[PDB]
């Protein structure tokens, strides 16, 4: 089942990109709706059975970004309703993790943080007129997701579940954090998308698949996150200081609101994609959070 999925994708790549010969192909990653392949120890091929926005973003950034940090440069694309494939040369490096960060010297850490702040400053500073179609309004997306809840499963939720959702919506309505600067954000800027070179400096960034014109605060939500997957609040805070001209408390409020939203986001994903286990997981997560002392 490892060896069979790969054969079909080898076939599709050779069918759709005429002169492309697959000598080797293995799985390097996968979401719940996509799979990524390392081909010829040289190319990444991201694939999905339903990437046009993602392509437009790479094409916009490879034109306009001034940076030594490498990003996917799309050489192969096939995009249709039922299948999408993007291919580009693998960016070489090692992914940032907590464990690697804790072994870096104070100075090594500082340089990495400066590299990050610098990349974000450059991306957030772009004139985004040429990708203006790629706007994203998170508040309005939540209101629309909430309506879909009300139209589907909300009435069958428990009272505890409903209180969690209502209490979130009360907070969404009171917050000011969606009313600030908009700019082009990576919008999934977690350390599993950041690549280091042999000196532990930022050498590449991947997965601009959720990128768009959105609140400036968006690109700090994972840098600020306190979890096993991410480095820590202090990492995000120092990066925020280095980046400058940004209200740190509101960045944290933004991050905290999105974190509160995660279980509802999980439920909504379950409804939209008809996957009951996601509905169950998000509801379960509500109980876990409700009972943490
Ligand atoms: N070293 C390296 N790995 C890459 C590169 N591009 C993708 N990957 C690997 O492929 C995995 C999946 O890639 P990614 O762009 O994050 O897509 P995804 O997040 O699973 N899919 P989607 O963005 O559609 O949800 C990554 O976790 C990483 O391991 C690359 O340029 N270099
Ligand atoms: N894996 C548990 C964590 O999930 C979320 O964080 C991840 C976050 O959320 C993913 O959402 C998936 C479900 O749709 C999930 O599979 C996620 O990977 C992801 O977008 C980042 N690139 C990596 C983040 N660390 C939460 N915001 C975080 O609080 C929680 O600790
Ligand atoms: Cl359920
Ligand atoms: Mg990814
Ligand atoms: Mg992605």
């Amino acid at each position: 089942d490892n060896a069979t999925n790969v054969k079909a994708m080898k076939y599709l790549i050779e069918h759709y990109f005429d002169n492309f010969k697959v000598d080797s192909i293995e799985i390097i990653g996968s979401g719940y709706d996509s799979v990524a392949y390392l081909v010829n120890n040289e190319y990444i091929f991201k694939t999905k059975f339903s990437y046009a926005k993602e392509k437009a973003i790479y094409n916009f950034l490879n034109t306009n970004l001034e940076t030594n940090v490498k990003i996917p440069n799309i050489e192969y694309s096939y995009i249709s309703d039922e299948l999408s494939i993007l291919g580009y040369k693998e960016i070489k490096g090692t992914f940032l993790t907590p464990e690697i960060y804790s072994t870096m010297s104070e100075e090594e850490q500082n340089l990495l943080k400066r590299d990050i702040a610098s990349f974000l400053r450059q991306m957030h500073g772009l004139d985004y007129t040429d990708i203006s179609e790629c706007t994203i309004d998170n508040k309005q997306n939540v209101l629309e997701e909430y309506i879909l809840l009300r139209e589907t499963i909300y009435n069958d939720l428990t009272d505890i579940e409903k209180d969690y959702i209502e209490s979130f919506m009360e907070r969404l309505n009171a917050t000011t954090v969606f009313e600030g600067k908009k700019c082009l954000c990576h919008n999934d800027f977690s350390c599993n998308h950041l690549l280091l070179d042999g000196n532990n400096r930022l050498t590449g960034i991947i997965d601009f698949g959720d990128s768009g014109i959105i609140d400036e605060y968006c690109d700090f939500i994972y840098l600020l996150e306190d979890s096993e997957e991410e480095i820590g609040t202090n990492f995000g805070e120092d990066i925020l200081r280095m980046y400058g001209n940004i209200d740190i408390e509101k960045a944290k409020e933004y991050q905290d609101i999105v974190e509160e939203y995660y279980p509802i986001e999980t439920i909504v994903y379950g409804i939209k994609n008809i996957k009951q286990e996601f509905i169950e997981n998000g509801r379960k997560e509500i109980y876990k959070r409700t009972y943490k002392d």
